[PDB]
């Protein structure tokens, strides 16, 4: 069934070594179609994002593009470690668009004590002045995003309790209800040690298309694909037993992390659906998926 | 009465040494006000804007800003020289929007021939995918744009068949007619040499507020106002007789082109002016206006 196809062999967003905020690895990036262009903000690290190189911060970048390959990028990130809770910085962003307001989901990464973690809420009109809401859920998580649209009037998020997918419902996106597992490990797989949510779900005939990430026993990140109920989201209809994207090219699996694909970001135009991937956690490269070639076993 | 106050004794925008397209100068710009950020599409060059420092290329560059003052910039230019009639460049953008769509004016420098630089007309959704419309006027001409919005049914654009600016109007871009020229410059004074427009007018209670730009007989530019009856734009209503803005910090006098401030933009928020300009050909400023102190003799 599903294969997302690479549109280049190359990243199509590497880090520049003369800022100091993107000097490392740009990543794990939300995406989207807007206004005749693709947008992309971008997690962008100072050193190696891992401990083991030292305390490296992340911050979000902007870039934008016609086509979707080549990128124009500004020389300062759009939103910076501002708060106690984002003391390392923002991390891994989903957007959605409703009504005329982007809502950004990031984690803020604060490392003062053990899982201290946080989804935040950032909105804004236009993709580079950002407004905090503040935590989500009070709780340690990540790999969270809105639903586009309201199901039934509510507001619709999914989430990751470790290590499985969760998702919750609100009226105000001030406090959270029928909070509910739906996307579990499966052992001895590809997808046995966690899952995670990649960008925000896309909308379908058939139903919600979500991808979604896993790591293997060895830590190896590979994209995968489900489908939800349209009604009710809680419902998986079909999940692919294969994933729809895998470390292959060098720049996937040679980096600061290796063995990665790791999406935040699908924008969709005309059909096509645009998936933007962290590779090895040090660059962004774009794979497509057309609508019509959404098939589950 | 009318005099522009700096933001800040600095510049808002300087060449950056890193991107060979705007490594020596970037000045000209224009500005607007849209969806909550300031935008400026500013002329650049890699060499110094004479030929004395050789064979430059102008480009069109964007900036971005949420409080008008410091601004985030993309790393490659939005227009770039693409046709004959641009074999040196692009020059002095001036954009309304209008129903939606932005309309720029620009000049495209061929040097191909004596007088060879045109009036050239591109638009935009987005500030950033512009599509070439041509050549506007197929004569020796620049100093151009559209008002912001149509007057009795038709576009009128101001234009500057030398050394006087000049108005004329269309039904649909592509013909003109009744062109008449509105303003001269005026013997023994600072507006000796020629005249032009600044950025494009803007709507006001008591007529279209018009800001342009002067040489005297030693080359000096400056800026003055002029006010135009709201229906008939001919008609010149008002014309102060001092300058609004002269070339007095360092980077306004000294610079490629010395004593120098030049507008192209004029971004409006909250019933301010944002006098962008072109200092000595070098670098960019603002200066504002309070709509309330529009106020001639
Ligand atoms: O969220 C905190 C921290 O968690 C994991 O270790 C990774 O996803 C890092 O990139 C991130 O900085
Ligand atoms: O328009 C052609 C040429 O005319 C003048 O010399 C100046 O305004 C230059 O900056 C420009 O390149």
């Amino acid at each position: 069934g599903i294969k997302l196809k690479r549109l280049s062999d190359k990243p199509v967003l590497m880090p520049k070594a003369e800022n100091e905020w993107e000097r490392a690895a740009v990543f794990n990036t939300a995406a989207i179609y807007d206004n005749g262009l693709f947008h992309l903000i971008y997690r962008a690290t100072d050193i190696g994002p891992h401990a083991k190189y030292g305390k490296y911060i992340s911050r979000l970048g902007y870039a934008v593009s016609k086509d979707g390959i080549n990128f124009m990028r500004l020389d300062k990130p759009v939103m910076s470690n501002e708060t106690e809770q984002e003391l390392r910085g923002l991390e891994d962003p989903r957007i959605v668009k409703i009504d005329g307001i982007y809502y950004m989901m990031y984690t803020g990464f604060g490392d003062r004590f053990q899982d201290d973690y946080r989804i935040c809420l950032a909105t804004s009109k236009n993709l580079i002045d950002w407004e905090r809401k503040g935590v989500v859920l009070d709780e340690p998580n990540k790999d969270a995003s809105l639903f586009p649209e309201k199901i039934n009037g509510k507001y619709v998020m999914l989430h990751r309790r470790y290590p499985d997918i969760w998702i919750a419902f609100s009226d105000d996106l001030k406090n959270w209800y029928d909070h509910k597992p739906i996307l579990k490990p499966i052992p001895n797989t590809w997808e046995s040690a966690r899952v995670g949510i990649g960008g925000p779900p896309i909308k379908t005939k058939d139903g919600w298309f979500l991808i979604y990430h896993a790591a293997d026993d060895n830590n190896v990140y590979r994209l995968g694909a489900v489908l939800l109920d349209l009604e009710d989201p809680s419902k998986v209809i079909a999940r692919q037993k294969e994933p729809i994207l895998e470390p292959e090219l060098g720049w996937e699996k040679e980096g600061y992390i290796p063995n990665v694909v790791f999406s935040c970001g699908n924008a969709v135009k005309d059909d096509t659906i645009y998936v933007y991937y962290g590779g090895a956690d040090t660059v962004i490269g774009v794979a497509i998926l057309e609508m019509k070639d959404i098939k589950f076993h």
